[PDB]
């Protein structure tokens, strides 16, 4: 019934990039035509890694493929980590070109650039800023990226906010910042996650609903929990589209869920004490279906 | 708890390949290493299609990526369509290597060749049946040809039952101790409707003697043509039969039940998009597989194996 394009990175083993969003989509109900990127053995975590990375030319003859077929028709589009400017421009293309065709087609886009550093080329925080973010419908980036986006620094929820307001002003009208440096009531590890939604009411006037949350810190390293985050977000604000509240609700929900079964196996798998490896850490996705399909609310979001 | 190497195509839209294998593996419970043979833009059906294929030394590097990692640990091997010698060859290589390592390992194969024009044609070049024959059969442990690939490999034509299963005996002594032909030209109890698949098991004795459990089977036939199917069936009935390790008959009949609703499903969905008495487009009768998710995890038995 909705159709959503993952374009997005694939390994053989593990869950990253479409790996960790086409599954939990499909279980969720959507069709998903994924381009994958690029397919490794495994993501760059691991000690070693071969494969190939599919070029921005080969990206537009799938593209151009599905259209001469006239089977380019989305609900959704759905992108995150890439490394090639070029890549991201035709993925820009495909997006305007695809809205043109749809007006209500909605881009979810993570604008994977850095974290705490940067890890993308540098000359992709301009393409992100001023040719991606601006087409994008909800976004997810965490705290440094919203301050790269912003150009601002984030010292305090109200500044948070601020930025949020000026990346809403950038395009998207749902901006979810899902990790950041912001102090928590609960305690030192707790993170901070906050959300803004502006919804336009039939009255013609505009409501920023602002919520706030805070989720228990998972600490070991996981690879693909953006990808996964941005696919069940995607979903379950397919289902609240104007309750954004429900929809982080239980997709930070099933997030901790697929989080805690990963953790307790990796553990299992290495030894009591012993340092789970990267290729322990995978993410237990199919193990997680049911949790997927319908999470537990074990965070409860606050309205400002 | 049980990974399955998937070593088969990759379409962005669509359900063929590993598009029609993992999903429905990943609902069934297994963990899928695929290894996505090419990147099309949707299956050869379609009036058009774009991509690339994977190179033989290309899969060779991500193999070695996977095994130099300490990843190359398998309980299951799935192959389907291939059009390369050179491919198939590498799959053997890594399959005789995973089997050195773990001696348990099943090896499913489906030795995608050709089909019958209600005479038979092949749909790969020639040189793939000798190493089918000669090199991937033999060390394969669940083959599921159509009666054509049966008779390709065999050398015989089947004209009867008695004649399937000796070719389904000859090839069980070329390698699998699992072999179904899913699809046959076998007359039907109950009319040209209903299609005949058989099936025919090698079971070690607690004497260590050998028994062949076999099976017959009727489905009603679907008036469409659908792509994929061998692939999902595959791919189930290698879910269904490591649920049912002895029980032939319980995992075809799941595994040709969940077939049976996918098609169903499919076929009516495809005729609703497309106009009352129109023929549906190859993009219409694409498995409505993400619908089918239930009745893939538990399938309604519709279909009663008679075992012989």
């Amino acid at each position: 019934e909705c159709r959503v394009l993952s374009i997005q990175s694939h390994v053989v083993r593990g869950y990253v990039g479409n790996r960790a969003a086409m599954f939990p989509l499909q279980v969720l109900g959507f069709e998903v035509d994924a381009v994958n990127s690029v397919q490794f053995s495994n993501h760059t975590g691991y000690a070693h890694w071969k494969g190939q990375v599919l070029k921005s030319q080969e990206l537009h003859e799938l593209y151009e493929g599905l259209k001469v077929n006239d089977v380019n028709k989305y609900d959704y589009v759905l992108t995150g980590y890439t490394r090639d400017k070029s890549f991201l421009a035709m993925v820009v293309d495909i997006v305007r070109e695809l809205k043109q065709q749809n007006s209500r087609l909605v881009y979810v886009c993570d604008p994977v650039m850095g974290d705490k550093s940067m890890y993308v080329p540098q000359d992709l925080l301009p393409v992100y800023r001023d040719k991606v973010v601006p087409v994008a419908d909800i976004i997810t980036p965490n705290q440094f990226e919203a301050e790269l986006l912003s150009g601002r620094k984030i010292h305090s929820q109200e500044e948070a906010f601020e930025v949020m307001d000026m990346l809403h002003c950038m395009g998207p009208d749902t901006v979810v910042i899902t990790s950041s440096d912001l102090p928590s009531s609960q305690g030192s590890d707790y993170l901070i996650a906050l959300g803004s939604q502006r919804m336009r009411k039939p009255d013609g006037s505009t409501v920023t609903q602002r919520i706030r949350m805070e989720m228990r810190k998972v600490e070991a390293v996981f690879v693909g929990t953006g990808d996964l985050f941005a696919a069940m977000l995607l979903a379950w604000t397919h289902k609240h589209p104007d309750n954004l509240k429900v929809a982080c609700e239980k997709t930070v929900s099933a997030m901790q869920h697929v989080l805690q079964r990963t953790i307790r196996c990796a553990k299992a798998e290495a030894g009591e004490g012993q340092k789970p490896s990267p290729a322990q850490l995978e993410l237990r996705m199919v193990q997680s279906k049911r949790d997927i399909e319908d999470p537990e609310i074990v965070v409860q979001a606050t309205v400002l």
